[PDB]
C-alpha cells in the first residue's frame, strides 16, 4: 500500500487525501460532513456520485461515521476497492446501505472477482436519522464488520490481499460522511 494511518473529520476537502469523480458529486457542509448527491442516472460506476482516495491502502481498521440516503432505488456505500483496473485482481470490502430499509446494513467482499459474500444485519435502528460508526478490520485471515464497536459479521475464508483505495459512493438525495478513519494495526 501507499497510504498509512489518518483521520478524516471532513472540515476540509483535503485534495491530497481525496478525489471526486466529478466536481458535482461531492460537496463539503459548514457541520465538518462531506456529502454525496445522486442526480440522476443509473447504474455506478461511475455514473452515480462517488469520491475516492488518492493512496491505496491494505490490511488495518476501516471506520466510517456515516448516514446513507433514505429512499428506495439508491445505494450509499463505503468501501475498499482496487477497481478493476485491468492487471490488477479484483478485491473489495463493503458496507453498503439499501435505501428502500435503512434500519438493515449490507456487509459483502470481492477476492480475484469472486464476491457473492452478501450478509445483511439489521442494525436495531435507522441509519439515515442519526450517526453511526460502520467499521471492518481487514487482515489477511479475517474480516469483522462492526457497528457502534460492537461486532456484527466475521469473514475468515477468500478473504482480499490487494490493496485498494477507499471509495465513498451513491448510485441507482444525500449520503453524508462524518468522519473517517483507517489504522494500520
Ligand atoms: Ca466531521
Amino acid at each position: 500500500q501507499t497510504g498509512g494511518s489518518f483521520y478524516e473529520p471532513f472540515n476540509n476537502y483535503n485534495t491530497g487525501l481525496w478525489q471526486k469523480w466529478a466536481f458535482d458529486h461531492v460537496s463539503m457542509t459548514s457541520l465538518g460532513e462531506m456529502r454525496l448527491s445522486l442526480t440522476s442516472p443509473s447504474y455506478n460506476k461511475f455514473d452515480g456520485g462517488g469520491n475516492q482516495s488518492v493512496q491505496t491502502y491494505g490490511y488495518g481498521l476501516y471506520e466510517v461515521n456515516m448516514k446513507p440516503a433514505k429512499n428506495v432505488g439508491i445505494v450509499s456505500a463505503f468501501y475498499t476497492s482496487t477497481g478493476p483496473t485491468d492487471g490488477t485482481p479484483w478485491d473489495e470490502i463493503d458496507i453498503e446501505f439499501l435505501g428502500k430499509d435503512t434500519t438493515k446494513v449490507q456487509f459483502n467482499y470481492y477476492t480475484n472477482g469472486v464476491g457473492n459474500h452478501e450478509k445483511i444485519v439489521n442494525l436495531g435502528f435507522d441509519a439515515a436519522n442519526s450517526y453511526h460508526t460502520y467499521a471492518f478490520d481487514w487482515q489477511p485471515n479475517s474480516i469483522k464488520w462492526y457497528v457502534d464497536g460492537q461486532l456484527k459479521h466475521t469473514a475468515t475464508t477468500q478473504i482480499p490481499q490487494t490493496p485498494g483505495k477507499i471509495y465513498m459512493s451513491l448510485w441507482a438525495l444525500y449520503a453524508h460522511y462524518n468522519w473517517v478513519r483507517y489504522t494500520k494495526r
